[PDB]
């Protein structure tokens, strides 16, 4: 259906391991969108074709205000192109670098939006498994949208593919290559809540080997400025035993979340 000739390409929006993402406009409708470009040679080399097909299949069928749309795809013998909803206010990652830390209202609102999106995903037994600031985008009204579904699967699951970069957002069961389920996303939600308030993730270290140790032992501490409510929520989420982590309804109804969020469930 769609082909490259149908679009005018513009400003580079960002780069990922495989993804090279551009602003683009469809010629006859003037529709503005984002084009995620993948090189076939790199995909074949890394053996991640199944990850691409998952991304397309899972993301194109989901419909939620806090989840980024995928409209379709095409391909041209060196490249694969994913047609995405354009997020005009950028990434949460960039926003965090701008401000250093988020205040409690901003943090609680983001967490509410994430939990709503994840609740929708989990109701289809879809687990994202790669929730981190560079994969959280911002809509025109500043609302958070989950993106990058290349690592997503149906639960329960093992990990069939190599862990690439940072360990910072992954729970013990996944770093230790064990069996895992929906509760992995809830661990990541705790990591994010901490990073939003503090400015860095709670298990950060200088080496892979040391980060690994801090995660498997759940070794984190709080700076003095983190309030009691925030500490309670974060401590509930960062549990070694997955079954002990709260349900998303508990997150959305937590007193600190209700006191500080500006959006509802
Ligand atoms: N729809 C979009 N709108 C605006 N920027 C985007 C969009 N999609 C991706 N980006 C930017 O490109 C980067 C990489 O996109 P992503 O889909 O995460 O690629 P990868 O799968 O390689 O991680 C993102 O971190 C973001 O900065
Ligand atoms: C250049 C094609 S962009 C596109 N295709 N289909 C769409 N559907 C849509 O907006 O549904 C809400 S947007
Ligand atoms: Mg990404
Ligand atoms: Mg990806």
């Amino acid at each position: 259906q769609w082909a490259l000739e149908d679009f005018e390409i513009g400003r580079p929006l960002g780069k990922g391991k495989f993804g090279n993402v551009y602003l683009a406009r469809e010629k006859q409708s003037k529709f503005i969108l984002a084009l995620k470009v993948l090189f076939k040679a790199q995909l074949e080399k890394a053996g991640v074709e199944h990850q691409l097909r998952r991304e397309v299949e899972i993301q194109s069928h989901l419909r939620h205000p806090n989840i980024l749309r995928l409209y379709g795809y095409f391909h041209d013998a060196t490249r694969v192109y994913l047609i995405l909803e354009y997020a005009p206010l950028g990434t949460v990652y960039r926003e965090l670098q701008k401000l250093s830390k988020f205040d409690e209202q901003r943090t609680a609102t983001y967490i509410t939006e994430l939990a709503n999106a994840l609740s929708y995903c989990h109701s289809k037994r879809v687990i994202h498994r790669d929730i981190k600031p560079e994969n959280l985008l911002l809509g025109s009204a500043g609302e958070l949208k989950i993106a990058d579904f290349g690592w997503s699967v149906h639960a329960p699951s093992s990990r069939r593919t190599t862990l690439a970069g940072t360990l910072d957002y992954l729970p013990p069961e996944m770093i230790e290559g064990r069996m895992h389920d929906e509760k992995v996303d809830l661990w990541s939600l705790g990591v994010l809540c901490y990073e939003f308030l503090v400015g860095k993730p709670p298990f950060e270290a200088n080496t892979y080997q040391e980060t690994y140790k801090r995660i498997s032992r759940v070794e984190f501490t709080f700076p003095d400025f983190v309030t009691e409510g925030a500490r309670d929520l974060i401590s509930r989420l960062l549990k070694h035993n997955p079954s002990q982590r709260p349900m998303l309804r508990e997150v959305l109804e937590h007193p600190w979340i209700t006191a500080n969020s500006s959006k509802p469930s």
